[PDB]
């Protein structure tokens, strides 16, 4: 049973910006969802000071990176706190109206595409390299979703049949034909130790 939602219009106008805009930079894309996991890490890491059990779903904090050249897929995989079928419904999309907003404000302004997650909505940089971007994430108190969406104003949400994850985040990139430098280790391992040096938590680049 997939269920099918229409984005806001404010998410939609962001989308088609990364997706329209000619903008050469497009490697930020992974410290955007490299700084989201860190931070995702963080909050269940504080959860879990007032209420050990918390991490009764897994007790490793950290971030693997995991290529895919026969999938052509970039999955960046966390165990941080996950998200709930109410956040990939509804509560995302309220909280980012507020920073798409600033964000298109400060372009204007004269700032660009790589000051993104000042605004919070980093994670929208995904589609500057993937034609469909899918989210597999489990939330303590509920079920394993997965989340996809190629734009074009809508996405779909499904409880997950694949293996579960425990506790934590996949964003699962679906790269686009020209963008799949983004598969190859050195590569990768440039852009991690340009922009994502001080992260607190392992991360592993997986090989093919
Ligand atoms: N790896 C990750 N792990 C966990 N979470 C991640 C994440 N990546 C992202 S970004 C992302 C990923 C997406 C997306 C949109 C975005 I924008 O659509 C499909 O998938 N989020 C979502 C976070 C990013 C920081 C701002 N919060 C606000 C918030 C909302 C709701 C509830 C709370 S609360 O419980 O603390 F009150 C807080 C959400």
């Amino acid at each position: 049973e997939v269920e099918t939602f229409a984005f806001q219009a404010e998410i939609a106008q962001l989308m088609s910006l990364i997706i329209n805009t000619f903008y050469s930079n497009k490697e930020i894309f992974l410290r955007e969802l490299i700084s989201n996991s860190s931070d995702a890490l963080d909050r269940i890491r504080y959860e879990s000071l007032t209420d050990p059990s918390k991490l009764d779903s897994g007790k490793e904090l950290h971030i693997n990176l995991i290529p895919n050249k026969q999938d052509r897929t970039l999955t960046i995989v966390d165990t941080g706190i996950g998200m709930t079928k109410a956040d990939l419904i509804n509560n995302l999309g309220t909280i980012a109206k507020s920073g798409t907003k600033a964000f298109m404000e400060a372009l204007q302004a004269g700032a660009d595409i790589s000051m993104i997650g000042q605004f919070g909505v980093g994670f929208y940089s995904a589609y500057l390299v993937a034609e469909k971007v899918t989210v597999i994430t489990k939330h303590n108190d509920d079920e394993q979703y997965a989340w996809e969406s190629s734009a074009g104003g809508s996405f779909t949400v499904r409880t997950d049949t694949g293996e579960p994850m425990g506790r934590g985040t996949k964003v699962i990139l679906h790269l686009k034909e020209d963008q799949t430098e983004y598969l190859e280790e050195r590569r990768i391992k440039e852009i991690v130790k340009k922009h994502s040096q001080f992260i607190g938590y392992p991360i592993t680049l997986f090989v093919e």
